[PDB]
Order: structure tokens, then sequence, then C-alpha cells
């Protein structure tokens, strides 16, 4: 009743998940391992793609990345043709739509996902593509995490992906630094938790308060200065220095705020200088 | 010891100590504002004054340049002074000047304040503080009028220090959330649209901080969960959807920067984690 190719961490955790719903369940793998276990528990696993695909016309994509896609589905591409593949990747925007239209040239039906979670997390995911399509795939879907449909262009869901990992890589790269000059001030990182987790935690409440003025493209400074804003930024700099810690990543931050002051905008919101990553 | 105290500089945040302090019953001399006089409290004209008038002494200044500016020419009057320093400093600069009070006579301490200046006078807010532990024991309670306390340890550096590394962490968090935010905008989705994802990601931070924090807090740096090259791979693919989208680079390359002198150094299989031996700059030869 569905297939899964890319029996890796997310690939196994949807295939357990699957096969402990009751659906004729097959398999395959790139490097071709045998991955025994789960064909003890309702699995067939084909010896090629060739079958794996004309298996079931539900299937899904855990691949590495969309390269490999080409490689494997390429020898099949003649079966492809009227199966929906579900895409589950971790590639940019362009790369999956992309493959989308590679996909529909071959007579395939297609979704993109964006995974949220770990593997463990089989909880949310972003989907992309042809409205009809996932609908009528959606409660399998449902199976493996909750859906989040975000729209036809089969990008979107790639684009949400890379957003999220925009802000968490930077989010967490700045609680790393931030810990690295806190060890070197003599403060463990166990002692520096509940800080960072309130840090972290309060941030919503600006998101909250500033989407809407950012919406509006309006950066007035009556709660904060980009001014003082930046004088806060070098305090963190010189902060940084003085511990004998790496100052690139804060540098990177000091340059932003730099930039925004010398357009005019140092009575404005530091908001403003979403501005300067538009390239103003 | 009477209810009487001193508040130099009278910016928002002084304005406000010094009200919670007339509203708690104290004599609240100042020197810098016509409403907290209306209030009761009493104006120094010249520091001499504001210095003489009291043991205890509330400085809210733009940070310690400030505090040598208007503190230097009456070097003399500091003797059995205590100063509070609320102003938001660097931790070395906090220690050169507790030294600098100290060799004038003067007892310190150092505050990191958390909040606004209407969170004052509320028992919700916290506030930093560090320096000699006796000093602040004794004045503990004057203290309480403004904030909760949160005494932080003996080097007089530690609450700017606490201070400043939630700002590293604030500045850095809320500036990719204005990055990922242009790059939706450039795809075409809103910020409203976005808004929802945007708070749930920072929002999940704190579950990733907590298990991490017994790993980082050993010095160990497995790759169990995650893998440093899958990291930088993942860092790799927001830098070309940032760059498709014709938003600027400088954010997520000077991420992607890190990912690479990790990898550089031997760390492809630990976890991303281990990136703050990179900031530690245990690669670099001391």
């Amino acid at each position: 009743s569905v297939t899964v190719i890319g029996l890796g961490p997310m690939g196994k955790a949807m295939a357990a998940a699957f096969l402990e719903h009751g659906y004729k369940v097959t398999v395959w793998n790139r490097t071709s391992n045998k991955a025994d276990e789960l064909i003890t528990k309702g699995a067939v696993r084909a010896s090629t793609v060739h079958e794996a695909l004309a298996a079931n016309e539900l299937v899904i994509l855990s691949l590495t990345d969309y390269d490999a896609m080409y490689t494997i589905l390429e020898p099949a591409s003649e079966n492809l043709s009227g199966k929906v593949l579900v895409n589950l990747s971790s590639d940019t925007p362009d790369k999956a739509r992309e493959a989308a239209k590679w996909l529909a040239n071959r007579g395939a039906g297609h979704i993109t996902g964006g995974v949220q979670v770990p593997p463990s997390g089989i909880s949310s995911t972003y989907y992309s593509g042809p409205k009809e399509v996932f609908e009528a795939n959606k409660e399998t879907l449902e199976v493996l995490t909750g859906t989040d449909y975000r729209g036809e262009d089969p990008g979107l869901a790639a684009l949400y992906y890379q957003i999220q990992m925009d802000m968490f890589w930077t989010a967490m790269l700045s609680y790393l630094h931030a810990t690295a000059v806190a060890q070197a001030n003599g403060i463990t990182a166990e002692q520096f938790l509940p800080y960072a987790a309130e840090t972290m935690s309060s941030l919503p409440k600006f998101i909250e308060f500033y989407t809407p003025r950012i919406n509006a493209g309006e950066y007035p400074g009556d709660v904060d200065r980009l001014a003082m804003g930046m004088a806060s930024v070098e305090h963190v700099v010189h902060t940084t220095q003085d511990a004998g810690i790496d100052i690139t990543l804060p540098t990177a931050v000091l340059e932003v705020f730099r930039r925004g002051m010398e357009n005019g905008h140092a009575g404005n919101s530091f908001t403003s200088l979403i501005e300067i990553f538009k390239k103003s």
C-alpha cells in the first residue's frame, strides 16, 4: 500500500510507522545493502527500483540529496508514469522545482515535503505541489507527521524548511558562541542554561511585536533605537575579544548594524536592518 | 543606617529607580528632571554634594567612560561610599572600575539590569549583581526595592558578563529572523505568513539547548544525533537559498565560516556543538 526509498534515518523511521498500520510496504536502498530487519514485518524488498516502483502508486523518497534521485530513477523512468512520488528532501527551492518538472515529464504525480523534525519526530511537515494530489494522499501522510500544505509551487516546502534552518543554525551558533564566552569567564554551560533558555524563549514576544510593523515596511524607533542597538553590539564584540573568543560571528552582526547606521536609520528601529538584508 | 540613597544618572532608568526608592520611604538625592522633585526627591546641584549626601550611591550611566567623566573630578569624597554601577558595559570595564573605585576608598557592586525602566519596582524582575560578597549582602535589602537580585559571584565582572552573552544571543538570533523574513518576502511570502514558523523555531531552541547542555558541559561532542558534516551542508543549502532570493549573504556565510573551520580541524564526525572549541580557538596556538 506504500513504498519507501532510502532506508536511512527518516527512511526506516518512516518505514517502521508504515508497517505498523497495514500497508503492503516495499523498500529499497541506494547502496543496495539488505537492511534485513524491516523485511521481518511485512516488507518486500525488490532487486531493483523497477519493481519497487511498480509495487505501489505511492512512493516516498528519503534520499541524501536530489542528485541521487535522478541517478536511480532514470533507469526506471518508463515506470514512474502514473505514480505519486512524495519527495522528502532538505534541498533548495530551485532543486525541488527542477525535480518536480522532471517527474511530471514522466507522467508522475509529485509532492514536495519539508520534514521539520529528526527521525525521532516520526510534529509537522511542509508540503507543496499540485493541490489535488496532496489532498488525495493526505491521510496516508498524516501517519508520518502532521501535514502543513503551503501551496502550489513545488519549491515552497523546501523554502519554508530553509528559512527555518536559517534561524536555527544562526541562533544555535550564537548560543555556542555565548557559551564559549561564558566558560572563558568561569561560568559553566550548566549554570548558563536557564539564562540561554529565557533569552531564546523571549524572542517570540519580540517577533509578534515587530511583525506587523515589518509587514508594513515601517521602522519607527518608539521602543528601540538602531544606534543603541549598535552600541550594544559593540559591547558584545569587545566582551568577546577580552575573553579571547573568536569574534567573526558577532562582527558579522556588527557589520549589518554599521550599514544600517550609514543608510540613515540611526533613529529608526533596529528592525530597519531588514532593508539592509534586501540590499538597499 | 537610615533609608537614604543617591541616584546619579537620570535617564529613563535612573528616574525609575529614584521613583521606586521614593515610593518605599527613602530620602532620595539626585544629580544628572522636574518630575522626581515634585515627588519628593532632592537635587544635588553638583557631583560633590551628590556624593556627600549618602553612603549608598546608585549609578545609571551610559557606560563606564561616563562614570569617570563625572566621578573623576570628585575622586575625593568617594571614600567610605558604596557605589552600585547599573551600567551595561563589558566585564573588563567593570573589573577596571571596581579597582579604580576601591583605590579611592569606595566599596562597589556591579549590576546588570534585565528589564526596561518600567519593570523597576516589580518583584517579578531580576538584576545581576556581582562583586565582594559582604558589601552586596549588607545592601541586599535596599537593592530589592528596585528588582529581585541574582548575585552571581565575587568577580565584579560577572553581572556585565551575564548581560552581554544574553545580548550575544538576542541580537544574533533576532538578525537571523530579519534575514529569514527578507528571504521569505522575496519569495512572495509575507512576514505575517512567516510569523508562526519564526516563533515556533525560536520557541523550540530551549529543548535543543537543554539536550546538549550536559555534553557541552563535559566537553564532549559525540556524533550520535547530528554530524558537523551534515550541518555544514545544511548551512550551505541556506546560503544558496539566500542568494537565489537576492538577499544579503553576510549573516549565513559567517555561520558557514565557523562550520568550515570545524571541518578543517577534523571534526566532521563530531556533533556540530564541537564548534564551541572553534570559538575558543582550541585550534589556534597559544
